[PDB]
């Protein structure tokens, strides 16, 4: 009930910057994204639209998904994107 809201608040800053496949591949290894969902994310045209579609999925899922998205950002060097979600951590 806090990292969810932190993520929708900072949604615009996140989607300008996300190289989506880096994150998607990390979330799959954590069992929080499907290859199938990864091909649907890929199917948007612009880079920002693919980022948009990825956050939408994360917003739909449980907080395990958000957690693995936070971890993806830390592990792929999105240190200050990841800090944006931090002050509450469900």
């Amino acid at each position: 009930a806090k990292a969810r809201d932190k993520l929708e608040e900072n949604r615009d800053l996140i989607v300008e910057r996300l190289k989506v496949d880096e994150i998607a591949d990390f979330m799959i290894e954590k069992g929080e994204l499907t290859e199938e969902e990864k091909k649907k994310v890929d199917a948007e045209d612009s880079e920002r639209k693919r980022a948009e579609k990825l956050v939408e999925i994360v917003m739909k899922m449980d907080d395990a998904a958000v957690k693995a998205f936070y971890d993806a950002l830390k592990a792929k060097g999105y240190s200050d994107l990841a800090s944006l979600l931090e002050s509450g951590l469900c």
